[PDB]
């Protein structure tokens, strides 16, 4: 017996993912903490979840790999006996450069992680949360970026495109899953601390917590008529 | 002495405005309740604010009239000894028709209320909340509509344009006021109860409360890196 | 007898309006040249239309004034015996400043010209071009601005809002008038010559002619499935 | 010796690609016609190019395969002795269904073709057209879809995302390549003939030619200040 809802967060070992995990716990959720390689960081996130009063379940996996994604969801469901939500947050680290200089391996990693991975995880949430497929309803939040509308020229135009895909996914899947009890929204963070931040209207980089607040709001019941939204959290940029 | 912040809400006698007033009170705010003509409804909103634990100040005025707007803000400041926020919500009621059939008096009322009025109130908030003009910082939320992106053809294409102006105001003023301690966001409600609602992905019209939740979130401190956002609350449409 | 189509252009005495008039003439149109005060400049535009092979009809009027707008359209129809199109281009000149400093008279002029005026002219085109109201079909192009998405903070946030209204008008009216043989699109020019221009990706301000090209394309038959579009002409900004 | 510019069009064997090839030829271009499998259809497009007065070069290749993309560009350059433009148009055919039912192989094909392929081809155009990398400048047009903003729920939400990526690519790459003499734009076609078309404001599906007109305009010199644009060609939807 537990009246806490369960959220699976991808890329939850650091940054926005970690803050979201901890905040969701403070707000009454149990949390599946997915990570790719940094298991020690994931365990620190889990301890922070537990300290905040939540159950935590750590789960390794490549979001681009179908078998890993099915196992991730299966694992969280095993642990908590339920699944109520997904936060799509996994990303990659890549160097700043123009498209012309980017090698194909980097492009593939960017799209496989940010596009295919977000689709596979959203697909699994669709299968498991939709009321027409046996689920109890729920919410998905996709983490996008202001890069989707700004383009990250000379830096990460591939990342920019990947988040454009996430924005479009959000709009379409919200429509698709609305009749089946599942809301789908996105946050579009700007510059978030881990000197451009200083050039934004609020005059600073954002804190991961500040993005987490937006995520956890969109996951909760007070957001009940909010689906298909794209919520910029970028300091006015 | 009061640690409650003060928000002036325009068109607060009914609907989204009323729900926002009541919810803001439940969440620790005192509320200036502006109305155009329906004083009895405004007084009912005030009683609901007071019942929720807030101070309420009722204030009549045409948002399109500069003298009324200055008096509205002056009045709330008198009552509470402070101003922390504005919700731009005042609107008009107009019949459904194509642009070709709309009389000029209706067009003028639509734009004077939804465009000029929103600008005059935002201007006053800018004068009074900005840290560079003696204020303590704060937040503005503009109530827009999904009509800004859908166009309300054969119904209210003038209303649609007015909310397009509000979306653009939001973006620009967020940038303009960010360095001066003031966040500016908008909610874009869809169909909100006072049979199209049934054709939205969530399969129903929204409740005013559901929009109020989004407004009050954007007004509060957990939205601290969120400015310039346009937050759809339209059930997936 | 004339196989040339007729376009009424508002604010056609200078800049984008003038270039559009001249280019439309080069491309086979006759042109109504509306102006507010600068009759000498309008006459120079007319001579350029005539030199390019078109008939020209000069017509004074405030687009914000219903009687002037009805007379403008009546006049062009008298001159050419037909009306096929409208370019909504009239604007105002205003100084750069934050909203907080703008006087109410400036705000009113901005909105009356850019919002009410665009609606009254679009309304008249709707009445006269729509096939269900006796017209032969046609096209409307609204001149908006990239300011609608950028916000012109600390400069012209009122102008920004006005063009946000124009973008929304475009979307809605396109839907509304599609079944009645009338396409409606907008161009969103960036910095256009009459040192920010130097900071755009193409590294310069645009020429009025360059915007005129986009306008005249959207007016012509090769744009036959293009309606509701918002066409940025801003050098990548 | 030839004063005709050269454009490489991906997926040029049928539909929008074919119409663009033929129209570009009518308007003074030589054309590289890329195809994946349907060589007979590509040859028919080539004959239509030649009949219109252009040189044609047919070139097989998977846009998702780096070696094929480099060979495609190398081949066109060999044939014509120059490269001036790219139209990114290659796509896949997939059945209509909700995301939950889509198999992973279909998702991969969609993204590899519409996202990775568009990036690899755009990357090659960046390498070859940019003035800072030895090229003579030029233009890229990406073929997107109104699906990027509508989401294609219950049909092709993966395709929708892929075109969201293309829209973001367009914005970013326009900024990135503006200083190096290359414009980058997108067309977003709606329903285009190869009963939803009947429900659009213009009351019909569009013709491939109608999209080709928009593409060829964006490729030409009269579009000289137009870059980063997203040009809807969807009948008002």
């Amino acid at each position: 017996s537990s009246d806490r809802k369960a959220v699976l967060i991808t890329g939850a070992s650091r940054g926005i993912g970690r803050a979201t995990a901890v905040l969701a716990a403070e707000r009454g959720w149990d949390v599946g903490i997915n990570y790719a390689r940094d298991a020690a960081a994931a365990e620190l996130t889990a301890q922070a979840v537990r300290d905040a009063g939540g159950r935590a379940c750590i789960v390794a996996g490549d979001v681009a790999n179908e078998a890993d994604v099915v196992a991730m969801f299966d694992t969280v469901a095993a642990a908590f006996g339920r699944l109520d939500a997904l936060v799509n947050n996994a990303g990659i680290v890549a160097p700043s450069m123009p498209l012309a200089d980017m090698p194909v391996d980097r492009l593939r990693r960017m799209f496989d992680t940010n596009v295919l991975g977000a689709y596979l995880c959203a697909r699994e949430a669709a299968r498991r949360l939709s009321t027409d497929r046996g689920g109890r309803g729920g919410a998905i939040v996709n983490v996008s970026s202001i890069a989707s509308r700004l383009g990250s020229p000379n830096e990460y135009v591939d990342y920019a495109g990947s988040k454009g895909a996430v924005d479009s996914l959000t709009i379409g899947l919200a429509k698709e899953l609305g009749p089946h009890g599942v809301r789908v929204n996105a946050v579009r963070p700007g510059l978030i601390e881990t000197r451009l931040g200083a050039q934004t209207p609020l005059g600073r980089a954002g804190e991961a917590q500040e993005v987490a607040e937006a995520i956890v709001w969109l996951l909760g019941d007070t957001a009940s008529y909010t689906t298909g939204a794209l919520l910029d959290v970028g300091g006015g940029r």
